[PDB]
């Protein structure tokens, strides 16, 4: 019995196998003609889920015993500090494993080769302090607001026929957001059709729930109540405490993130108050920043321990469907985007695309710098790294040389998803980068190579800094160790 | 053919096999570029222990039918007076069994052959008076403290590329562990993230827990409170006879009673100046709101083992009921704080008045094998404390071993009779050490043996194996040295351990499946 | 689904296997640490035979059903046109087949893949002018006379402990030989003599034969007679074959020394030196025979007696005798001198070279990587496979050295990309070193012929679409 | 067919197994106390053959695929010149391979290991006179010629009571064998008969053939004719040239034609049908030779001795005798003996004897027997591993321990425990006393000079060089016998 | 011709529908080009006989029953 018991060639292999399975899956996802996947599980799961984003799908399920879940976990921190771009970092880490094949030819000590990872730290610093960046971005900016990185995230999605316009909208959202603190208060939902604009911008948070059939149709000078919490005669007292406190405030709406007792429900309708059952917590937190918030506790909650925004809360209909809109936020820090869309199922993919937009833009505004997208950055660095291996001494250099060829796979994945032959694309791509043009990259729409800058496609500066360091450290854990697993059972 | 039945001569082979099997695992460990082994066992074992110290692992488990357990036990006697540097005693002993093949060739007394062993002594002691030692080791001492043997003990270990720096750190710990205490309370913990320093030295004990997000971040002039019983309340022991109360609302006083429990805790606490509370169990929620406003840091479900070590550090405490604060408690007062240590968040207790309990913090990288820093340090601790006491050392890198081998070769056929084959067997044993040092480095062992033999023969004691070089170099500048008593005891111990097992033969069973 | 038919992937595999099977056995042979193998055959073969050099063994028999015999025949033409060196050309051709697995990845028409060969002309020019060449080989040469290619040829052999000194010596031999006149005429033998020098250059051709116990010891103003058919002041008679007994009595009284069963190879070169012979029937003596008359005698080099021909009037060719420190290693020099001389003859004629120790191979590899990307779609993938082939050569040189191959690849590339053509692989060092200090250089000609020879062998698989049969039953 | 798969450590194992089986069977053979062995083969092998001589049995059968046939074959050439005595060369070569187990422990390269042979260069020279071979064997020798080593060859054999004398005779044969005509001129057949001497020495070659029932009984002032081409106008040409010469005997190495046969009987000339070639070559040196070709061959091209040729009965199995050779350089010995097992052992002994002694007269060098040479060499080689640079050091020390087994095997077959023997033996040789060696009869050590046991110098040079060559080749290659190259 | 098949179909159709008969697939180019410059012109009859024979064979075939296939032989 025991646990693990691995040594020799077999031990290397378990790590090696995990990398290959994940790389093919994520490979489809990258670039303009990315592949959407629907997941079917009948193991304490109810329906097929479709996730374009590679990071979200890896996080959701830990299918088996081999190590890979922890490597996957790290990518999420990256998403909040810079966002998704297109998933590429996981693939590069995996290809590090493949040259281990030439390593059995070493037949002596693999550990000496490990010196390359230390070398990698020198290399990571070589791109972060080198080729990238842009000149401009003074805060807000009339035209430099976007027409950039949002577009590269979009270009990976087909909807960029009318959708590139949607992307333009997203930075209006970031300019309003900045101010007081990070990224959190933004909510996005896609509608089913009817617009050339394909989108609308809302003043406040958008919600979709009802108390019940009975209750007032509409409210005015609405005041908002949020609760963290949901002898027989004493039951009446709960009814009465709620009514007594309620009437003075003029309470127009109540929002609760959970199940709600039947007695109060009745009362709200006669009073002229609309309540919400099991309101999503995420919606509530966004709403709190917007309304000035409150402190959620016991029935002592109504009055000045509560802050209510006073413009207008009503259930309204747009084009055809009926939704409930919270509007008139003094804060301005948090707003909501409602996409009417040009009635197509591509529109149903608007939710897919805007979510990607949400993480990318917040980071883009505070990083204050960017890189050239479309794989422009990867080929340039690849030409340069071939030289780098030759500068170092033979023990360090061999590991460094392998790292350099890793960048080669990205050009193929970007073009292959485009639909143009991958083999042809690599040759022409390398030649333009070699000349010295940073701007030049892969034009997926063309199927060849072109000027990335005209497109407006740029990558956040931060995505490049974090991934280079992360790839090396994860790799080190695997090769230096031939026997591992973890503590506790039996 | 076709069966495992064994008797007399075939029987000898099982004894033979045990010595060869042990040598392969141990050889990787023997020097400046060792590997790292984990070993997980199912059935009455607590977690898999990954050990870089060869002596520790052989003693712990009697794995199988072949007999080698008895040979293993003796190495500990060497440990009691030293037992470390790099593990090499067991390896040489194994080589002795290979010649047993020609022992049948010499047809006579197996035990008279054993008399050769009481010439091993006149070989083992030969290493004594062999190799000038060093002439050093005072008290505390500014530069002779390290950048020596600890580096060699750790040279074998994987972490050597950056860890030789932390190895250097370990002597500072021995400096504060000398004299006035003996050996106690040394606790070392590694962290997942990396820093160039790869280690911080803390003036006291290191723990990992936090009260909650709220509470003052740092405390000063700290008082320590340890409780045998939880902060939880209700039943007590005597129920209270199951309370009545008339209409309902009055019962709110019961709610108020809970407040009183908070009250006693704060009233007694403020006078003492309480900065930190450590409890080895579940903690009731009410006191935390109190602790946060007061400015006191408490620890929920603190581990008991940390507490016992800590008590020696603080001066101890008597743990009882809420009377526990004031005089019955004896908390120390320098600094208790939660310190960002490059990556993870850790809580550090430090500035102990006693000064006899101390902690060293090591980093690493993030791996199951990382936990070998746990045991790398354990031999690092032992090597340095001895280095202070011995004040004597030998040239490392196998310099001592090659010199001795040349001298033993001379003895060979010169001593007539039965003892002649036995004495010569011992002599070629020394040859493997030079081979092993280079093999791990990344250079060809065969070539290394060739060049090394010529330099020692010439008469230069200082010259040895330089792994970074790939060839032979001056060992003294490198700083690699071996403690002096390790050499006197190791050779004696190796011979005696070898004698019992060779003298004991095979495993006995009768039929195939 | 009945009997032996193959399509696409399965048909390809038989071609694939033939190249791989030869490579494992031949790879061992390469390097100072090379190995010699013994083989026993099924038909009309008497016993196990052991051949040190790859070319001799490959040539004798075409055994197996898979195609590979045709590839083998090419190496001998190369040997005649330059020589054995150390066998390595066969290994380079085999490696090109490995890339075919990723070839399927390009996923379309294998035949236009062939247009990559068209691109190989580009690769061929690459092996040209963007390499070290000579930069020095003026005539005689103070330091670079040798310590080079002969040493590398030498290295694969065990004897290179004192032998490397002998190899250096062999260039002195080449300088006198030098010129367009009759390449060959170099013979060397070992002698059970004394230490260190391990070899002495001398006066003339050396031959180990005697007429018989009766006959004069020395001849002056010697006349040389060579006859194709078996049995003037005639001093010496040399015949390449059996000699009839009756004349033997006659020769002793006359004052003439004859040689029975003299080797033909010694004879042909001797003729250029003397001035030629028309070897016919007994009409052969006089003008139809051209003789040289300085001195023919059997002398002891250092102890043992052998026969020396010297004072050639023509002056076109000369011979190095050597000596040595008693062993099989010593007469190995016999094989090595002849090998060292031939490489040099090409070197004088071409007046161009390169740097040895794999210095030439790494530099070219860095440059060829660029070429694949530059060429269009289909051309690019086939062209690059050829380029990666060069990477293995550095590895094979180092692997046989007993030194770490992984470490070696990195450092080798490191010295070459810098722009210093002198740096290369030093096996004796175990790392990388200055090839020029060693003095190793390769002839310019050896690199062009090897490139042409390897390319054609590869195409036998591709120029003909199919070779066997399908389903009779 | 170029494809037999064994990989990694497997290539060594095929080679390793062939040597191990042969060594235990051959080890009991060596020394005065040697063992006789019998073997069975089926499929045209009638019964069990017993061969005292290890070399003879190895040549006869190729039992299985594991490599050993080539190693085995190179014993006969050794035997033809010096070779035999006691078979030890195969035993020593086999033990070299056992250290290959240590080679895996080396963990790097078998070829750099091949520096042992470099070591052999120093070891070969080191032991080729620092052990003090012998200073006698002048050439011819009145009686140091034998009553020594030949007796030792016979010691392992029962025949040593009446056949010890037979052994003495072989050296006389050797003296005539001196010269550059080294390979040929030895023929011995045992004859059934009686006499204490048990042998008769002929002044010429002994053959066993007859023309036919018809033909002259005896030829005097004989002329000898040898023809390369068979006898198969032709009748008359042969008589016409035959008559003038006076031709007394014709020897042909092949089939003879019937027409001449009638003519020879009337003529007075004795002819031999299908005479073996080996006898003929020996005869040419003896008679001054002749140029054998077509029927033109007669007169001057033919030289013929004329002392006497006749067909007679020794006592059993009729033979034809050639005698009175003018040259005197070559002669032939016939052994009679008094019938038993011991007598047929005579055939065994001079096959072994002439070759041992032939080199002994020519070499002028021999070594002390009984293991004396081996122990002294062993002490000397201990110094050597240190003397060489280093790679060549580990390689030297491994070669050195091999010599230790030879003392052990002689003692082992002597009926005494070798441990005491090894220990006591080394001290004597180390001291520097060359004459002292292993005395099996004694059970300890003694002066073998008194015994008269000496080994030829050649047996020691050929064994060390052959062991070197027949080891490097076997370890190196994994493709053994099936079909031709690559 | 070694060139990627899907890309090829796209460029090919746009040029032919364009109205230029001369333009066609250029295998050496790996794209489309002027066939006439190459000098390539299929005999007209080869195109009509193939189409007509296939047509008549088809008439009998999806109006019968007994058959199958293996290969030419």
């Amino acid at each position: 019995a025991g646990a693990d018991e691995e040594r020799a060639e077999t031990a290397r292999l378990s790590s090696f196998i995990g990398a290959i399975a994940i790389g093919d899956l994520v490979k489809s996802t990258l670039g303009p003609k990315g592949m959407d996947k629907i997941l079917l599980s009948s193991g304490r799961d109810a329906s097929l889920m479709v996730t374009n984003d590679g990071a979200t799908i890896l996080k959701n399920i830990g299918v088996d015993n081999p190590a890979a879940k922890v490597l996957v976990d790290m990518s999420r921190v990256q998403d909040d500090e810079v966002g998704d771009g297109t998933t590429s970092v996981t693939v590069l880490a995996a290809e590090l494993l493949r040259e281990a094949e030439s390593l059995i030819a070493k037949k002596i000590h693999p550990q000496t080769i490990i010196a390359g990872w230390r070398e990698a730290t020198k290399a990571a610093r070589q791109a972060l302090l080198n080729s990238a960046v842009d000149h401009g971005s003074d805060e807000v900016k009339f035209r430099q607001d976007l027409m950039n990185i949002a577009g590269t995230t979009l270009s990976s999605k087909l909807l960029t026929h009318h959708k590139d316009h949607f992307t333009k909208l997203a930075v209006e959202a970031v300019l309003r957001l900045k101010g007081s603190g990070n990224l959190e208060a933004i909510h996005v939902i896609k509608k089913l059709g009817g617009s050339l604009a394909d989108s609308y911008l809302d003043e406040g948070f958008l919600l979709d729930k009802k108390i019940g059939v009975n209750q007032p149709k509409r409210i005015e000078n609405a005041k908002i109540l949020i609760a963290n919490t949901g002898i027989e005669h004493a039951e009446k007292e709960k009814m009465k405490e709620k009514v007594e406190r309620i009437l003075k405030h003029g309470i127009n709406c109540f929002i609760n993130r959970q199940l709600i007792y039947n007695y109060p429900e009745q009362l709200f309708g006669a009073a002229g108050v609309m309540a919400i059952e099991h309101a999503d917590f995420v919606g509530v937190e966004r709403l709190a920043l917007v309304t000035g918030g409150e402190i959620a506790s016991t029935f002592d909650h109504p009055e000045l321990v509560k802050l209510g925004s006073c413009k207008l809360i009503e259930e309204v209909m747009i084009g055809e469907d009926k939704l409930i809109h919270f509007s008139g936020v003094a804060l301005g820090e948090a707003c909501t985007i409602v996409l009417r869309g040009a009635t197509q199922q591509i529109l149903d993919e608007a939710e897919r695309s805007l979510h990607d937009a949400l993480c990318v833009l917040a980071q883009t505004v505070k990083d204050s710098r960017t890189v050239y997208g479309g794989g422009c950055s990867e080929m340039l660095m690849a030409h340069a790294v071939t030289q780098l291996a030759s500068r170092t001494p033979g023990k360090e250099a061999v590991a460094m040389e392998s790292y350099a060829k890793a960048l080669r796979m990205l050009p193929t994945i970007i073009a292959d998803n485009a639909g143009y032959d991958s083999a042809d694309l690599v040759a022409q791509l390398r030649a333009a980068h070699s000349e010295g043009k940073t701007t030049a990259g892969l034009d997926m729409k063309e199927g060849t190579i072109g000027d990335m800058s005209v497109l407006g496609i740029t990558e956040s500066f931060q995505v490049k800094r974090q991934v280079l360091l992360s790839a090396a450290e994860a790799a080190e854990v695997i090769l230096r160790v031939d026997n591992i697993i973890k503590a506790a059972p039996r």
